[PDB]
C-alpha cells in the first residue's frame, strides 16, 4: 500500500559506495588479467515497508551489465561518470547481479553501483557494492543473475577502493534524465523565434494496458514557467529555463496515466521540454519526450488537467526544435542521478 507522493527527485550519490572486484590481485586497484566476473547481492526491504522502486548509478573499470530479478536493465562503461538506470522492485527483496570486465591487461578492474530504493510510506535508502556482495574467481556462470542460482558458497568480493580514496577518483553522477532526444514545444502561435504573452497547456497519456506502471522520473523546463500535473494532481512548477526541475511520482496509476502542463510565456521566445521516465513490473521502462505527439491549447479550458476530457479542438503540439537549438542552447543544469 503507497502513501508516498509525487517530489523533488532525490539523486542517488557514489559517496557511500565501493568499488569491488574478485581479489584475484591481492592488491586493490592493482594489475588484473581480461576477464568477465560475476557479482550478485540480496536485498530484503526492512520493517514492513515494501519496496518499489529504485534510482540505480553504476561505473565501471572497463564494463557492466546490470541485472534485477533476472532481468538485464542496462549495460555501460566506464568509470569517470556512472550510467543512471531506473526499475521496479520486488516488494521485500531484490536480487542485484553485475557482470563486470576488466578489457586491457595489466589494469585496474572494478565495479561501483549506489541503489537508491524508494519504499511504499515515501522513505528512502541506499544501498552499495561492498564486501557483501558474492563474487567467483571465474567466468559467471550460465544464469548466474537469475534468483533460482544458489550464491551460498561464493567468495565475498574484494573492495579496491573507496568514492575519495581509489586509484579512479571519485566518478562525476550523470544527469537524471538526458534533453538530448527531446524537443522544446508549444502551440502553433509560436512563429519567427517569438510567441504571444499567455498561457498555453499540453498532455500527453501513456496507456500500457497489458502491462503494470510503477514510477515515472520527470525532468522539466520551461520559456517562462510551468506547472506539472499526473492524474489530475499537481506535481511541481518552475520558473527558470537554464535550471531543469526533476520529480518523482512514486504512486502512478497501473495502466493509464496523463501528464498535462500548464506553461505561460512572459514575452518573447517560447517552449517546453521534458523527458519521462516509467518503470515497469516487468523490469522494463519506457521514455516519453515532448514532441508532435502530445496535445496543445491556446486558451486552457476548465479541467485541462483531468485525465479523461475530450481532447476536440487541442492541436499537435508544434516542435519548434530539438535540445540545443537557439535561443536557449545546450547548456540547461540538470539534476544529478
Ligand atoms: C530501459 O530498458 C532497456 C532494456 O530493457 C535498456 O536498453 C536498450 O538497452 C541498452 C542498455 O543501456 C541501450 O544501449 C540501447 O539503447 C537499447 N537498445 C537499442 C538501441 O537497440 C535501458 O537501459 C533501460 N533504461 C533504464 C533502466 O533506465
Ligand atoms: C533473498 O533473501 C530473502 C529473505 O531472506 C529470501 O526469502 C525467503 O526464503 C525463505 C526460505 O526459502 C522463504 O521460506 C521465506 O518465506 C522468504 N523470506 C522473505 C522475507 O520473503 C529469498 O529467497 C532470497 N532470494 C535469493 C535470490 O536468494
Ligand atoms: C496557468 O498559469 C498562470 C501562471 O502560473 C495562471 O495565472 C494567473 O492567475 C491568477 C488567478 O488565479 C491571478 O491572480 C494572477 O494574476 C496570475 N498569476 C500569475 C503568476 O500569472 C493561470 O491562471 C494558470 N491556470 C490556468 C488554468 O490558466
Ligand atoms: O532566451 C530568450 C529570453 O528573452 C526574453 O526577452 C524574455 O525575458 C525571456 O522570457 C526569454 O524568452
Ligand atoms: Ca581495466
Ligand atoms: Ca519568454
Amino acid at each position: 500500500k503507497i502513501t508516498a507522493t509525487p517530489s523533488q527527485f532525490q539523486p542517488a550519490l557514489l559517496n557511500a559506495s565501493k568499488w569491488i572486484w574478485t581479489g584475484e590481485n591481492p592488491i586493490p586497484g592493482g594489475s588484473n588479467i581480461i576477464s568477465t566476473r560475476p557479482f550478485r547481492k540480496n536485498i530484503t526491504a526492512p520493517c514492513g515497508k515494501c519496496s518499489v522502486c529504485a534510482t540505480i548509478v553504476v561505473a565501471s573499470d572497463d564494463a557492466h551489465t546490470f541485472y534485477v530479478n533476472g532481468v538485464r536493465i542496462g549495460t555501460g562503461a566506464g568509470f569517470r561518470q556512472g550510467q543512471a538506470l531506473f526499475v521496479a522492485l520486488q516488494p521485500t527483496w531484490n536480487l542485484f547481479a553485475i557482470a563486470g570486465q576488466n578489457l586491457v591487461a595489466n589494469s585496474p578492474a572494478g565495479i561501483m553501483a549506489s541503489i537508491l530504493v524508494h519504499f511504499s510510506d515515501g522513505t528512502s535508502e541506499t544501498f552499495v557494492t561492498d564486501e557483501s556482495w558474492k563474487t567467483l574467481r571465474a567466468a559467471p556462470p550460465e544464469n548466474f543473475q537469475l534468483p533460482s542460482t544458489n550464491d551460498s558458497n561464493w567468495p565475498s568480493a574484494a573492495v579496491q577502493g573507496a568514492y575519495q580514496n581509489s586509484v579512479w577518483g571519485p566518478p562525476v553522477l550523470p544527469p537524471v534524465l538526458p534533453l538530448r532526444g527531446s524537443n522544446w514545444i508549444w502551440t502553433s502561435d509560436n512563429v519567427n523565434g517569438a510567441a504571444p504573452v499567455g498561457s498555453r497547456a499540453f498532455r500527453k497519456t501513456v496507456n500500457q494496458c497489458t502491462k503494470v506502471a510503477v514510477c515515472a522520473t520527470v525532468l522539466i523546463a520551461a520559456d517562462d514557467r510551468y506547472t506539472l500535473y499526473v492524474n489530475g494532481a499537481t506535481v511541481g512548477s518552475g520558473s527558470s529555463y537554464t535550471v531543469a526541475d526533476a520529480y518523482t511520482i512514486p504512486n502512478l496509476h497501473p495502466t493509464f496515466n496523463t501528464f498535462a502542463i500548464n506553461a505561460t510565456n512572459g514575452g518573447g521566445p517560447a517552449g517546453v521540454i521534458a523527458t519521462i521516465l516509467i518503470t515497469y513490473s516487468d523490469g522494463s521502462n519506457e521514455t516519453v519526450v515532448t514532441d508532435a505527439s502530445w496535445k496543445a491549447i491556446q486558451t486552457i479550458p476548465q479541467g485541462f488537467q483531468p485525465p479523461l476530457i475530450d481532447e476536440f479542438g487541442w492541436e499537435s503540439a508544434k516542435i519548434i526544435g530539438a535540445f540545443g537549438v537557439a535561443p536557449w542552447g545546450a547548456g540547461m543544469v540538470i539534476p544529478s542521478a
